[PDB]
């Protein structure tokens, strides 16, 4: 399997069994094919489909609103916005990119994985239509930056926090690897997308905002490195992946896991069980890439001896019973998020207890959630 | 003599009097309100027809929103039929522009209409009328007088009445139009058209199958149905209907929903049970602002079964002091500011100083731009 942001073992297993005609996998891939048919018809989305322009006046600049920032009723014009941690301001849906990056990301990811598994050219053709439009088109493609992501009206300083939005379309960037060699993904297509990814990676590493985000003390820093790895793996820069793993991910993990295994930076949030899980989800997705080159982020210690397994240990009780959670969680926690997390951390740590609970929680056999495509083992 | 409408007419009258007599404190406050009201004079009138996805009737003048707690089923190839997650608002609701635009229209018209009553400045009647015409009566941009496709649910086979509760956003603006009668901007033809629309809307409320169902609802939908009913009836000056509705529908519905201890069992079973307990009384509170204008006090008048709405305030009052003591499911935090206006209204109606004191202690922010708080200088 090519290097990319997915469990390559589960993907290889599925393609292997599908080609062998194995009855149970074959009908499962056929259901996925039935779910994926809406993505073949779907019109490609573009970041430029917005009316309100960002300060650059360029519709190709991605812009969303930072979700927890609200107008201040006690100001005639509402400015400057104020923060209510954990309460999503519905003004976020006035920026079409917020949901459209998700819609595009799901479509490209699902089609690419189906093309890899089945070899059917119809999936590469449709995946490529989405990739070209979203990334490389000279009129419709998004500029390779996240300058105006999670802007806050009337905030004086530029922030890097919006970079975390990138995870929606960066999974799709990596899945582009899977359609290389099809008839639809031409060398010219690959060149343009390589150049875009090179430019986006330059922006991540050298813009002031990217630099700040790479030093974030909480899950923003972890998700920054998960996204970085997706870009680097798409550009086939495996040596950089190791260096990021050992000079950034491991030190960050070693600083953010407390001695007891809790994540103090996520504990202080209004959705602290969501953000403990979200922080580990960054690690899980980073690990799917590092482990394809022999680096197990779950078991590899930081310089101070801390290991990511300790953070799963701390949380595992509360995944069995989320109502036992003793920290602030102003909205109910979705236990289904732990299924994939516990499976991924479970197999990587040879911990059957985690894997057992992962299948008992399970995923819906017929769910259309694209991130669950590889996890038949959970259905 | 403040016209019959959906507002605390007592507080509205004091403000106009003090403003006219120059009292410094009201004058400063109305000047703040005027500064907030400037965005409504600049704002382009909204229309229900500004939507892309049409309803089954193919008519953009038909109001349509999505029922907020209905989500696609991931386990079905087309997501259909939707399934319900009580208390979790599906962000798809924002794909129907009426959801927020009825709210923006109603706030604008209510604010401009009240400022015109307080200040007499014709610029406020002019802008209010522009919003009212565009939303209600315009032959191309005005909404049809019905709520057939309000809170539709995709792939649901039966028509429901639950979406009628959406009407409270624009029916308050309907009532405020009474305040700009006699201005230069609101012509007899304007009033005639809106009278005819409201008459048509009232006919739909009372005779459509959806309106009949919603009028029989056992929970806060029945209270809000009659509060909206009263706003329409007061705008149409049908004071006898108001009286009949107060005694034959609101009080019996109120009495059937109040438990022995004062709780509201129908709202208790919700995932947002302290919010929906408060939402039920807010229906009663706004109905009362209209009934009390013609001598019927819904806070103190007992129902045929002996239940009285004051009993439901007693039950909730401890939990307004300390919202974390609420023992029932509340999957989102409860905003205590909502209890300010509610406790002031019931307090003044029930002669209960403890409630009015707690209302002023909680207070509203003096400089807030929340239009529904305009009358309540006494709380700021
Ligand atoms: O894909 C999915 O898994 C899932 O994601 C959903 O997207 C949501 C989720 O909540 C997601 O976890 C993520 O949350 C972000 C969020 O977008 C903001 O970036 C928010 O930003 C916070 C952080 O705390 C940040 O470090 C900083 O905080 C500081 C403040 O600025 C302030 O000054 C304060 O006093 O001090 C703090 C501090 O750092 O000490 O900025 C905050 C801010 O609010 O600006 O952070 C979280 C996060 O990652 O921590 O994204 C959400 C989103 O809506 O984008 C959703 O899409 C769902 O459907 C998916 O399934
Ligand atoms: O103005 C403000 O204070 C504030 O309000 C905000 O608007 C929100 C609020 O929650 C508001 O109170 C209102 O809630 C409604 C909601 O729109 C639905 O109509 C919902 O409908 C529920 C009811 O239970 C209904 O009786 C029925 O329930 C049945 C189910 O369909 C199901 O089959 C079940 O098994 O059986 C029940 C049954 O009892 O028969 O339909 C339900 C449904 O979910 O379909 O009810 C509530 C309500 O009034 O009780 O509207 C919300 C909204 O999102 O519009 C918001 O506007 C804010 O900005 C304001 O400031």
């Amino acid at each position: 399997a090519p290097l990319g942001p997915f469990n390559a073992t589960l993907l290889e297993q599925l393609k292997n069994d599908y080609q062998k005609g194995e009855k149970e996998v074959t009908r499962y891939i056929e259901l996925q094919e039935k779910v994926a048919e809406k993505y073949i018809k779907m019109t490609p989305l573009s970041v430029t489909a917005k009316k309100k322009l960002p300060p650059s006046k360029d519709p190709r600049d991605y812009m969303t609103l930072s979700p927890y920032w609200w107008p201040d009723s006690t100001k005639i014009d509402g400015l400057p916005y104020i923060r209510k941690d954990g309460e999503r301001n519905p003004e976020v849906y006035e920026y079409p990119e917020r949901e459209n990056a998700n819609r595009f990301g799901d479509a490209a990811y699902c089609l690419g994985v189906l093309y890899y598994i089945t070899g059917k050219e119809v999936y590469a053709k449709a995946c490529a239509n989405h990739l070209r439009t979203w990334f490389t088109d000279p009129k419709l493609g998004m500029n390779p930056n996240m300058t105006y992501a999670q802007a806050v009206p009337g905030m004086k300083k530029m922030r890097g926090s919006g970079f975390i939005d990138s995870r929606r379309f960066s999974r799709a960037l990596g899945v582009a690897k899977l359609i290389e060699g099809s008839k639809s993904w031409t060398p010219s297509d690959k060149k343009k997308l390589d150049d875009w990814a090179t430019a986006f990676c330059y922006w991540m590493e050298n813009s002031t905002q990217g630099q700040r985000e790479s030093h974030a003390a909480n899950n923003h820093g972890l998700w920054y490195e998960a996204i970085h790895l997706m870009v680097l793996a798409y550009l086939d820069r495996t040596d950089r992946i190791r260096e990021v793993a050992e000079q950034s991910i491991l030190p960050k993990m070693g600083a953010q896991i407390a001695d007891d295994g809790s994540l103090p930076q996520e504990l202080k949030r209004t959705l602290s069980l969501h953000y403990s899980t979200f922080a580990l989800e960054a690690l899980m997705e980073a690990n799917q890439i590092t482990s394809q080159i022999g680096i197990n982020l779950w078991s590899t210690p930081a310089s101070n001896g801390k290991v990511a397994s300790q953070a799963v240990d701390y949380l595992y009780p509360f995944y069995l019973n989320p109502e036992d959670w003793k920290f602030k969680q102003i909205k109910p926690f979705d236990q289904s998020r732990a299924a994939i997390l516990l499976y991924e951390a479970g197999t990587a740590l040879g911990n059957q207890k985690y894997v057992d609970t992962a299948k008992r929680i399970g995923l819906k056999y017929s769910t259309s959630d694209v991130e669950t495509i590889p996890y038949l083992v959970l259905k």
